[PDB]
């Protein structure tokens, strides 16, 4: 089974599983079961902004999301993420659908990582290739004619489908920590346009990191945002 | 009086005012009194690393201290620096010398803002210019033939002098949060070399963010790095 | 006298001091009298992009300016700045308007420098604040509510107003080059928005490199763009 | 058979393949047969650093290799890139030993891409690790226990062997150039260690960019430096 850090943004509240009674943005780490949330105050129609950052010395993984002139909203969670990744990960963006749905478009993607021992990864995106070579799609991920990234299946009127699972890695290996590493740092931002016909979208998208071999696990469709293999 | 959070690199206990038994680093909010140190475990005569971090969603400062090939030393302290300083602050070096002292030499200073509402500021020496019109230096802060930052007074010889202070300030003012920010960041990374003949080098070398008119304090002299009036 | 170089987009056609035809991308190197220029089929009402670009080895000066889906306009001009511009500059966008006008909108700008013997400066904004204290605003220029620069004169109603000038310089001094460089180079990037009811805009935008005590010239009005103090 | 263009620092003099009298640095297009290239005064046995720049405005790839202290050796070639790279590349450093040899250690990578249409990639080695999984290695390719990579075959005593050849490519391709881009650049730098105890080290180290799938050639051996499987 991959090892799982991401950031969750969770548009359906599956209660049943953990989730509290809202949207929330949430920090996932080994489980789909946040290990902090926060109210997620949805803008759906818009486009929405998240950063997230962590250091290793500071040890706080942090996220906030927001929408032009909105409130902001902030979750962090202290982990010393080198018990938990292994060395080397891949990072990426993920989303499901599942009874209910939500277009998962991302319209921007960056990743900044740094290893003091100064090495360093930074990519950025904007536009979405047709043919992204230093992406790996999985699933029903694909980039649409606008350049956006589609990470779950939307029609060609561009309605979005249920029970749909896709994500995107950046190609290239993540060194996020090292045995001689001083400071890991890592930030991230995307930005992200989840629309709806449902008064409940669902189900998310969440950035993470993973073992660099992950791939969608089998039973990972809607709640389980295409990251885990149970709720557990 | 001065806004002052700094990051202390005090190479020499002042119990009296505060400091713990030993050369500590320490996170210093508005007072030469830090909120949270660390012991230093100094290498006088090697070149020295600091990386300082800080988000406004973390709300985490973080500063570690390491040599090539030893155990870093690292310390950090829950804060939102916007309930300290202005919007707009100069960010800066500061060492001193008093009745003990010690080279406090810069060799190189980086330092990375972003404001998220994403704006940005970047500068990065590895030489510093005989003359650097990027700099404000302050007392005795002056850049050597080897192109090195030299806070505090040096002879010829290059032995340290004391009752030093000097400061430099990167010219340019950095607007570190304002009022519709999501999010804002700030990196350092300076390097050091502090080489003395007494036993007990003193007194330090400060990365520091201030309100953007700060000067060097009267009384700043010594255990009070250049950045405090007094020891309050 | 300033020691100017500049890319300037010229929207009104100034043949009599050596301007073509027609709105015209350039490169000044000390003299409105472009070394380089290049058609600009002005899209007036449009946000416009201008990537600037240059490193001491190659040594040209290129700039390239477009709208989304149009076709680009580049200008090239081989020069060593080393001969033309001093050890330490300012980096600034002017603009003018004269009996004819436009606004003079900068929506974003960012600059990256980089002097290997690796220092480096970066800034960027895409939001300019109300009190822009790492910006020089020289003239006319200001900050509206929008975050937008106006670098020349606008009514409330937001038309603007004939014989203005203006200019916004970052306010740190930039160290283009050096003695002991091996390479020296410099990105920007600003993005535009000229809105004008004459059915000939003018005068223009630049980005301009100078003296760091570069000041409006007097008579620098209009098609001298806020640079020079003549058309010679 | 690759398309290859390549930055070569080109130890060995082979006349009877268009190398001039002398040790070079050069630009090769599609042809281990420079377009253009410079007398390289080489330093064996010193850290040397070469800077690699181009964009798609000013179209000329240049280089310049220095050593600390000494007479920088430049070297430039007008090429638009696009007519000759697919879109999609990977970004490499290539090196080879024959009769003659040298160490080909690189001790440190970075490479920026950006592509406007803003995207961009950024990546920066100083140490390279043991196993370096955002690394392709091909041939005698190997980071050896100073974490400096070597390009080709060195014995335990550190001694480089003859007939190696070795190449690490960046893991992510890159997006060089694009339809719609209105400029594309990418800046390389490398540092690297050449030793030799043959009074003409052999045979080179280059930089080089290819089609993704790029491998060794067979036949790339010595003069050809691992990227062309001909003279031609
Ligand atoms: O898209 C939202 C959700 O729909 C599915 O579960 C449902 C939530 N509301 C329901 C009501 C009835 C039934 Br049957 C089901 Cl499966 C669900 C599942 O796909 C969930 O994983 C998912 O989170
Ligand atoms: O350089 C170290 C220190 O020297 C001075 O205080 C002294 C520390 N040890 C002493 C012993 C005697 C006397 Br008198 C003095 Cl002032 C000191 C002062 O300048 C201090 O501020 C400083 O921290
Ligand atoms: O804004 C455009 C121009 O207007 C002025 O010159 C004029 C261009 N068309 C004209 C026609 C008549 C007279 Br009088 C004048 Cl000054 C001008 C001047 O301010 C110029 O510098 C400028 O480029
Ligand atoms: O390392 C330097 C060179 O050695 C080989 O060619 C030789 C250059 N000097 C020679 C002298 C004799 C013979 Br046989 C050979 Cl192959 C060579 C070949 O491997 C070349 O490709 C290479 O550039
Ligand atoms: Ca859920
Ligand atoms: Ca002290
Ligand atoms: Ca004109
Ligand atoms: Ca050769
Ligand atoms: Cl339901
Ligand atoms: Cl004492
Ligand atoms: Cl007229
Ligand atoms: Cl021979
Ligand atoms: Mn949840
Ligand atoms: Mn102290
Ligand atoms: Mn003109
Ligand atoms: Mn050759």
């Amino acid at each position: 089974a991959d090892t799982i850090v991401a950031v969750e943004l969770d548009s359906y509240p599956n209660t049943d599983i953990g989730d509290p009674n809202y949207p929330h943005i949430g920090i996932d780490i080994k489980s789909i079961r946040s290990k902090s949330t926060a109210r997620w105050n949805m803008q759906t129609g818009k486009v929405g902004t998240v950063h997230i950052s962590y250091n290793s010395v500071a040890k706080r993984l942090s996220a906030v999301v927001s929408y032009s002139g909105s409130s902001s909203t902030t979750v962090s969670y202290d982990v010393d993420l080198n018990n938990v990744l292994p060395e080397w990960v891949r990072v990426g963006l993920s989303a499901t659908t599942g009874l209910y749905k939500e277009t998962n478009t991302i319209l921007s993607w960056s990743f900044t990582s740094k290893l003091k021992t100064e090495n360093s990864l930074h990519f950025s995106f904007h536009k979405f290739s047709q043919n992204p070579k230093d992406l790996i799609l999985q699933g029903d991920a694909f980039t649409d004619s606008d350049g956006n990234l589609e990470l779950t299946k939307v029609s060609n009127s561009g309605d979005p489908q249920g029970n749909s699972v896709g994500r995107a890695l950046f190609y290239a290996p993540v060194h996020i920590w090292e045995k001689s590493a001083v400071v890991a740092s890592f930030d991230a931002t995307f930005t992200f346009l989840i629309k709806s016909p449902d008064r409940e979208p669902a189900d998310g998208i969440t950035f993470f990191i993973a073992n660099t071999d992950t791939s969608i696990p089998s039973g990972s469709g809607g709640r389980l945002l295409g990251l885990f293999p149970d709720a557990n």
